[PDB]
């Protein structure tokens, strides 16, 4: 039906373990796919992100990035990554997606993600609930976070 | 004045450009540096969009707008490569000139000028000389002023 | 026994390679790694010399012979646009990774392998255990008998 | 003269050095310059080493040796980012200008002095006339007679 497909991450960011989805099973996850150069994930997509993690509590909520390079893929490396996350001041887990045979990632092509920013929500069973590309209203992405968080866990 | 000439730019390479651009190519203009890093958010949200206002603002034949990428952190984040990608992404279309690699950690223009960190707004007049060094947040009434008062100057 | 398990390779890329190769993909064969800098003078006159000998010396069906570009110092210098043009001047054709960017300076392999800087020689054996980790200038003698003893061993499985 | 007066160095930046040399500043020494490409593997083995034993057999009044990083392929591989850092690793301490990119895949100071690829090796004389141009393998016993010929001449 509608289980998640498992995160294909290369390297982790801000996380002492390599995060898998079945390790926050019992928790609403939100993801943000975004790409470092990309104007719309830095004005719109991380903040949003950021409001997230800042709104629901860690117990709870779930809040992970995932950058997904598709494009330019020399020019935002991990090295790159590293240093943008240090200077935007992001805490939460951040994975990069696996890079592909072709342009597209891994984890972004098992999503069938449009590309960037997109946002989805994960419930406390592991199945994908919401797929947003481009801008989410934020008193309808707390609507769809309230109805995942008054679910019974598994 | 007690106005001094702006120092020459030292550039490794020209981004938007179809010639290596110098300020003495640019005689006659009164001429508005943005220097910027890719990385910063001050650049990215205020200093970048700013620069473009400008260029928007006024026309190319009186006015030049040159944006100066002075790396003097995270080099191996913003190296050319990354910039080419940065430039296109957020359609930036005036010149952009990488600073040359200094003897430490500040390029090598970012260094004569003394800048103080990005982003910073130079402009120079017609003549050549260094008339305003604009560290951070700039009111762009006082800019415009400033801008004017270059242009109603007699040329060379 | 002086058999130390071997941490799985963190690459951020892999060049003159098809695939994403790890040390799992290369159970039963012995393991050669090259780590190295491409910037580093002893790497480029001894270390890659070296590994081309290895590769040349050994059949590919028994011995895998791996670079690891391990950049702990001036990353902006040895980018793999500039790593790119290095393999190629240097005609260099076995897979070389690019170890992935650490918490500090030194890239994530390295650090799991704590190596002492580059050039560093890591021989892994057959059964996916580090044998040999050397550091510097080495003796062709001596690396050809300990291949030699690691391709003396049984299969596993 | 003889020979063709040597044509002014174009250069975009200059390593290990406080001042933008000139030819016209070393009017009057003899000058050897070592033109480059820092992942030549010829130049690392051979030329700049040449160039090195140059610097170590000549006083610094008599003889200037300078380097000439004429990149000509690989551009993005080679930016004066990356020579910074290979010239720390190497030690190289002699000056070292990065030669002006040009139009095309050649350098404008390769350009002006028609070189054959790198690496390549110039002597002028304390005139400023080239007196030497050397590609490839140099003979030192060759190298250090043009040299002592050169240092010879009247002011």
């Amino acid at each position: 039906a509608m289980k998640a497909p498992e995160l294909q991450i290369q390297q982790w960011f801000n996380s002492a373990t390599d995060l898998t989805l079945a390790d926050l099973r019992g928790k609403v996850i939100v993801i943000e796919a975004f790409q470092m150069l990309c104007p719309g994930c830095v004005m719109h997509g991380i903040p949003l992100a950021q409001k997230v993690r800042a709104a629901f509590p860690e117990d709870k909520v779930a809040v992970l990035g995932l950058h997904t390079v598709f494009e330019h893929h020399e020019a935002m490396t991990p090295i790159s990554l590293k240093a943008f996350l240090h200077e935007y001041r992001i805490k939460f887990p951040v994975g990069v997606d696996q890079p592909g045979d072709g342009a597209m990632p891994r984890t972004m092509a098992a999503y069938q993600m449009r590309g960037t920013p997109s946002l989805l929500l994960i419930d406390k069973a592991g199945d994908l609930r919401a797929h947003h590309f481009g801008d989410v209203s934020e008193l309808l992405l707390g609507a769809e976070i309230a109805t995942l968080l008054g679910e019974a866990a598994p």
